RNA sequence: AGGA
């Protein structure tokens, strides 16, 4: 469609790659939007600027390997850390396939609404989610919040870690003269740097001023001098200043430095362009640009964020650059990624990583020893017909399980401008392997959703108003983070999933399961258009028919199991193709009714 | 139409 073009002939003409993309809304061909194995994010979210920032922290080896590395152990208390881990892990699994951050965003909204770090952190993030139109100096405001929320939660995981402080930690001592000849210092470990209205090129002078500056402003005119004597592994900058000075950045050739050298000699910090021109003491490190997030002012005068990314190749010692839109993913050259001459380009969040540490490969969770203990026990929140797991039933790379989920609606379409909200409510998984414990369920759990729902859909989902955890119908009610882990482990071990319309369930549980692990009875029993109903298909291929009233997931998952078993029968003997049309004639002439 |  001539959209992956990321360049043009005029500086004012924005390439089609940086344009607004249409909503996903339903099968959507994504093959003309990304030809690489690096996935994109579904833009059908409430707060849209967060998608660009998650992609930035994806391609840091230290940032990625830790958040994914926290998935071996069960940490449900830390919501934003594990939901980002699920998101980071699933995006690497997709290998180009579409991904959604809806589960990560539902955890960020619930954590923010719990305000009943300063409160100004959470209060600002709440207003932007409910109303995308990029505001002034808002994306970096979320950057400081995200890292600070990760640092706080990182110290609360099991076998508590400080790995994120050993990578983002900026030991900044803030000295202030309270009176004549009386110094007062504060030692605060900040996760990211901020750019102010610096006075009088290149980017290095702006970084040096942010690490050693002298200001005069207080509640009298008390001068304050804050400096940092630490060089962390990844250096996250929150660049924000005036437009009149932003226009001067456009004219400065090669303003964004790709690689640079710098260390501390005196109480200040100095950064040099080449390894020869630097001076001072013995040791000095090298920093390379790992990526940055820039805003695009459209020609229709609208705004959105993109993410530039550099990733190392261990085979060939070179750097492959990438530009990440919502789902528009392109491989670009380094000359085009560092170009700031375009007036619509405005860099907002720039990060630098250690040169020797950027070359570190990305390690998945598969390399660690994962703990699958949640599958064998219960984790009911409130104290108040199935059989749970035994250690003999060890799920293998080919274990059959029948899955069916049901969920309620939260919001409406809200057109004008896309349908937005539908959160998981109930999910039940069945044993698929033949034997004594065959066709019986092992996990039948509810979510703990407390948000104001709009419609329960009692006729289709078949749940009662009992999702308020302690109030109504405490029947194996459990959280949403815990049950996801149960589903995530089965996909991790390689269990094959059977059911009806399984692609739709995974879209709202927000987990991507590969093709060779899904056995969808809807696709197996598909003949062109007019997908068949599960209750109608059971009443014409088998004998069970409970009038299809107030659907239950334990039933829909059990009939979908034997419907699969009936498929292998009609497939072992050369029957299925003949019966595949036999049901059609009985359906076309009966209007698909019981 | 399935899918809730």
């Amino acid at each position: 469609s001539d959209i992956q073009t990321y360049t043009s002939i005029n500086k004012y003409e924005v390439p089609p790659a940086y344009s607004r993309l249409p909503l996903t809304s339903d099968n959507f061909d994504f093959t003309p939007f990304n030809n690489t194995e690096y996935s994109g994010l579904d833009p059908d979210v409430d707060n849209h600027y967060t998608n660009a920032i998650i992609q930035l922290y994806r391609f840091i080896p230290e940032m990625f390997n830790f958040v994914v590395g926290c998935l071996k152990d069960e940490n449900f208390e830390t919501t934003l850390l594990t939901d980002l881990g699920y998101l980071f892990d699933m995006m690497e699994r997709s290998h180009g396939k579409i991904c959604s951050s809806s589960n990560f965003q539902a955890s960020l909204k619930s954590l923010t609404d719990k305000r009943q770090e300063p409160q100004e952190h959470l209060e600002e993030y709440l207003e932007s989610l409910c109303i995308e139109s990029i505001k002034r100096n808002m994306p970096q405001k979320f950057n400081r919040f995200l890292l600070s929320q990760l640092i706080k939660e990182e110290a609360q995981t099991v076998n508590h870690n400080i790995t994120l402080n050993q990578c983002f930690g900026l030991e900044t001592e803030i000295r202030t003269e309270c009176s004549c000849d009386h110094y007062d210092t504060t030692v605060k470990l900040l996760p990211s740097l901020s750019i102010s209205g610096i006075n009088k090129q290149n980017i290095l002078p702006y970084i040096e001023y942010a690490m050693k500056n002298v200001t005069q402003k207080n509640s009298e005119t008390i001068t304050q001098e804050c400096t940092v004597k630490n060089l962390p592994s990844v250096l996250s900058l929150e660049l924000s200043l005036l437009d009149t000075e932003f226009s001067n950045i456009r004219s400065s050739k090669n303003w964004l430095t790709s690689e640079f050298y710098g260390s501390i000699i005196k109480n200040k910090a100095v950064l040099r362009s080449t390894a020869s021109e630097l001076k001072g003491t013995s040791h000095i490190f090298k920093y390379e640009l790992n990526g940055y997030v820039a805003k695009i002012t459209d020609n229709n005068n609208e705004t959105r964020l993109v993410t530039y990314v550099k990733k190392y190749n261990p085979k060939e010692n070179c750097f492959k650059w990438l530009m990440f839109n919502d789902y528009l993913v392109v491989e670009i050259t380094e000359e085009e990624a560092l170009k700031m001459t375009y007036p619509w380009k405005t860099p907002e969040i720039i990060i630098y990583c250690d040169a020797e540490e950027l070359r570190k490969p990305f390690f998945s969770v598969d390399t660690y020893s994962i703990n699958y203990d949640i599958l064998f026990r219960d984790y009911f929140a409130n104290g108040i017909e199935y059989k749970l797991l035994t250690h003999d039933e060890a799920p293998k790379s080919g274990t059959l399980v029948a899955i069916d989920a049901a969920f309620v609606s939260l919001q409406s379409e809200l057109c004008e401008i896309r349908p937005k909200r539908t959160a998981l409510a109930r999910i039940s998984i069945i044993r698929g392997e033949e034997g004594e414990l065959y066709g019986v369920p092992f996990v039948d759990d509810y979510v703990v959703n407390t948000n104001h729902i709009e419609d329960y859909l009692t006729r289709y989902s078949g749940i009662l108003p009992g999702d308020l955890d302690p109030e109504k119908s405490t029947k194996r009610l459990v959280r949403r983070n815990v049950v996801y882990r149960k589903v995530w482990l089965l996909m991790q071990l390689g269990c094959v999933f059977v059911g009806h319309g399984l692609n739709n369930d995974f879209k709202h549980i927000n987990i991507n399961v590969p093709r060779n692990q899904i056995r969808d009875t809807a696709i197996y029993f598909l003949q062109g258009k007019r997908y068949l109903s599960l209750r109608y298909l059971a009443y014409v291929l088998l004998g069970m028919n409970i009038q299809e009233g107030n659907h239950d997931s334990i039933e829909d998952a059990h009939t979908a199991l034997i419907l699969y078993k009936k498929y292998l029968h009609l497939k072992e003997k050369a029957i299925f193709e003949k019966v595949l049309n036999s049901v059609y004639e009985e359906g076309r002439a009966h209007n698909f009714k019981v």
